[PDB]
């Protein structure tokens, strides 16, 4: 904490729409539990232009925001990425269009991965050797939910998450509380069978 930050790293996969991901990591709940949990420095990834959504929701708390040039050697974002004020400052939100390695840069500056039903996303995590939280989709049976809960939480390095704006949060608690630590194996094609093909898919 002292030589280096902390920081979360939010990414989403194309399951569901984006901007219905943003609310739930821009919840009353989400921001508040976090900046008490060690991660004031929230970044959330995307693809396609939602700066909107995030805007939004600031403006629907009252808070501040500014775009800033965000050094690439500390975060990875570009210069385009903007600054969000949540918890009266308590919260700093960076969000940015990544395109290339860029994301992959956050990642490993990142401590802790979550993943919005992701698909390369958790293979990304699970290779870089760090912690991976997955929520699942409300399109997957609840007996497939806990199936995969079960098998992850024996795992001990990933964890899983209800679909909803507060199953996230509550494995962000548990990442503390609970067992949950940085995937150690760095064989590519170990986990690629034996958590995102067999448990995951």
């Amino acid at each position: 904490g002292i030589i280096e930050e902390k920081a979360l790293f939010v990414t989403c996969g194309a399951t569901v729409p984006f901007p219905k991901l943003v609310s739930c990591v821009l919840s009353d709940e989400f921001c508040q539990e976090l900046i008490q949990y060690g991660f004031v420095r929230l970044i959330i990834q995307f693809g396609r232009n939602y700066s909107s959504e995030f805007e939004h929701l600031v403006q629907e708390r009252g808070g501040q925001r500014e775009s800033q040039k965000i050094p690439i050697d500390q975060f990875g974002c570009g210069d385009t990425a903007r600054q969000y004020v949540l918890m009266n400052g308590k919260l700093k939100v960076i969000g940015f269009d990544f395109s290339t390695k860029m994301q992959s840069i956050i990642r490993d500056y990142s401590d802790l991965v979550i993943s919005h039903a992701g698909t390369g996303s958790i293979l990304d995590s699970l290779r870089l050797n760090k912690p991976l939280i997955v929520c699942v989709n409300d399109s997957l049976m609840d007996n497939h939910q806990q199936q995969i809960a079960d098998k992850f939480v024996e795992l001990g390095y990933v964890w899983s998450c209800a679909p909803t704006e507060t199953g996230l949060i509550a494995g962000l608690r548990a990442s503390q509380t609970e067992k949950l630590k940085p995937f150690p194996v760095s064989h590519n094609p170990s986990f690629e069978r034996l958590l995102v093909e067999t448990i995951y898919s």
